[PDB]
């Protein structure tokens, strides 16, 4: 039970709890440097966020220590009480792959340090809290190492894992730098983070794995990415995006209750997720941030919904996906055949919602048709075009329940004679789609049927 | 259906879950990767139990697995003719199941599919069975499950997934069809798709491959993709990482065999354990054997999975034999330098995976320059270091890298050997070396100790040290 499952679900990569509570991390600085521009004092002290890991090979323990926004007893109830942000859950949880027991000592931003949290756990079932006094604000997260898992103890071993999973991190990542200098002991601490929030970077020195890595991050998502787009624009619009697509839908995509919006960032400064007001419907899976500098600092989620500067910007943002996703059509057509599997159905509501850019989300829909025997939604409009017969003037297609129902099910033979191709339309949403989608490179569309003659 | 009974409780519950669920949305389209692996599986388990008593084909000697769907019923269907159940293997592994709701990878399958649908039923017969000791077995995967004895004249096993609402797109024929087509193409037990068809008022009914069907190590490696390759040691290893390379080699003449060797991407959790789980994957003229032989690799390389088919040995093999068979001893020797040319090429051809390789096992590897003398030169250069020449505890440094860095007139490989790389940076007494300008290697592996006391020299050149034991 405990073993397997997950000996092969998660354990693959047992490194996973690492990178997270280093993202954890990452987010508890955003917030702390949010609420501090407007109240400096919560910085108290150090302004200088880092995350600092250490290991103490005799006591057997590694330690990642942060001094962002630190949590309340709470928060912390919350996250680890589940049953009697989410992914300080995961990788809490998560480093007993690797640990027999993890412990946390958290004390919140302008807070008495008198009001700090104790968390531990040594697996099983049993946890022990206590609230306590801490110094320093953020969190610090303790492992005790299983035997056999002591690569988490060896300088060079840590420091190379750290960077796989900080490369992309702008947070500094730093690393206890101990060196026995005459009579006591000087201990220091070196960044193995480049530190820089990653879409300020210029993309020619961003590796592909990095952009992996960062999609993950903001997007919390085990898979990579499939393609993605980074775009620095001044002038009417002065902002940063940097813009993904994975490749795997979402479990809560067909859902009332989304997951849906892009990170937005102000003057660098991280305003809130899931900024909805950014991606049209239709673009519901499209992942990514924005960085505006025309943006106020207070905006609401109620402002950015009557916002036109916002507007402005979903505008622009959808036409990136738009010409992103022709990109991948002509770049790997192996990829793009998985991208639509995975959301055509989401793409097609597009033509419907979509007009000023309905030739191009036209170009990317792809169809199931008699010129071949197959079923597969590989066929586009272009391709279509390319094959018709001379004096052919409208593209055919037909609408059914199913390929097998569209297919040797209706009156197209006709056409089949003739030798014209037919579109096999078969999804639940291609009937509405079509009215709105009604001619493509000035070829008008026309469905089959019965009862009809003039 | 006689005798339907009912089975329901048994106790636990939490963390681990919300834990799997969070990676079983990760992807919910591999419960089917899961049964068509498990057909597969109890299919070879048939083949072996097979000439030992060839009547347990009983006709359909042909073993296959088809998959169809029905969009009204809203159902997906699994069926194979490989092994099947005894309906006390049905209630010891599917009980368990049911009863956690809300051998081994034979759970995850059930599992996602939980995930998808709101029931699973399983029919199913074992080989070499009267037709009325068939088993049937269902459950909402809520906390119990129903059991009845049935007639299935059908050997095998027919799973039956009753499709959730919003999981259209596995009742969608296009859909369906890839995701088979993306976890079979590395399968050798065809994978059939139903192709129902109306004729003339009628309804006829066939099934098509999508499968290639050729057991993957016996096709060229010019044909095989690099995909096909990683999504095979998954199936063989159990391992969701992608290994880092391979080797496949096909050897005619003195010595008749295949070989498929893979270089995990990480350690597992019991790379330092007694109850290992560690060896290759035995198969006879491509009759599979057993699991786990670890009769042919040498403990220093207790790491690398992979599998063989020898035609040197006999169906009859069995570890007690291996162990003590002269066939098998050429083998390992055979296959262990196949594994260090397969890492030399490594090192070579991308340094950055090979790194990669150090760090997962190069503790591991340093057991091999005194486990087999007879190696000790290749295994020397495979070795990496953590040297002066770079300010950092990297461990870069290649030993003919070291060879080359030496101010002339020099003639040993000289070394520290401390508890940490922060020891033997500097605690030491190293100035005299530093100043002459001379590289020096600061080994901080608890292991390099007793590697230092059998690797004598590199390049000719041998090793000496700056010792320095100050205990009271």
């Amino acid at each position: 039970q405990l073993l397997h499952l997950m000996i092969h679900s998660l354990y693959s990569n047992k490194e996973i709890f690492l990178r997270e509570l280093i993202s954890n991390a990452s987010d508890a600085a955003d917030k702390l440097r949010f609420r501090a521009l407007s109240n400096p004092d919560l910085y108290e002290g150090d302004g200088e966020l880092r995350v600092r890991v250490s290991f103490d090979k005799d006591k057997r323990t590694l330690t990642i220590s942060d001094n962002g926004v630190g949590m309340t007893r709470d928060e912390v109830i919350d996250h680890l009480g589940t049953i009697a942000i989410g992914q300080f859950g995961v990788g809490f949880y998560s480093a007993f792959i690797v640990a027999d027991k993890v412990t946390v000592r958290t004390r919140a931003a302008g807070e008495k340090p008198e009001n700090g949290v104790f968390w531990e756990s040594a697996g099983e079932g049993e946890y022990t809290v206590a609230d306590i006094t801490k110094e320093d604000r953020g969190t610090e997260i303790t492992l005790h190492l299983r035997e056999g898992e002591d690569e988490f103890l060896d300088d060079w071993r840590v420091r190379s894992i750290i960077s796989k999973y900080s490369d992309h991190i702008a947070l500094p990542v730093e690393i206890e730098k101990r060196e026995e200098k005459d009579g006591e002991t000087v201990i220091s601490w070196e960044k193995i983070n480049k530190a820089q929030a990653l879409w300020t970077r210029n993309k020619s020195e961003i590796t592909d794995e990095e952009y992996k890595e960062f999609y993950k991050h903001i997007a919390h998502d085990f898979n990579d990415p499939l393609t993605w787009s980074h775009n620095r624009v001044e002038g009417k619009q002065e902002y940063t995006s940097l813009l993904y697509i994975p490749s795997q839908a979402p479990w809560d995509m067909w859902n009332r209750d989304h997951k849906h919006g892009l990170k937005l960032y102000v003057q660098r400064v991280f305003i809130m997720d899931d900024a909805e007001q950014f991606m049209p419907n239709y673009l519901r899976f499209v992942r990514g941030l924005i960085d505006s500098s025309d943006l106020p600092l207070n905006v609401s989620r109620e402002i950015l919904q009557d916002s036109t500067v916002t507007r402005n910007l979903r505008n622009a943002l959808t036409k990136r996906v738009l010409q992103m996703l022709e990109k991948l059509a002509k770049d790997d057509a192996e990829k793009y055949q998985t991208f639509w599997q995975q959301f055509g159905l989401v793409l097609k509501e597009g033509p419907a919602e979509d007009f000023a850019n309905q030739e191009a989300i036209a170009k990317l829909l792809r169809f199931a048709s008699t010129h071949t025997d197959s079923s597969a939604q590989t066929v586009s409009l272009e391709d279509y075009v390319s094959r018709m017969k001379e004096g052919q003037e409208k593209i055919y297609y037909i609408t059914a329940d199913s390929y097998a129902a569209a297919k040797s099910s209706p009156h197209l033979e006709l056409l089949r004679k003739k030798g014209i191709e037919v579109l096999l339309l078969s999804d639940r949403i291609d009937e509405w789609m079509m009215n709105y989608l009604t001619e493509f490179d000035g070829k008008p569309f026309q469905s089959v049927s019965k009862v009809d003659e003039s």
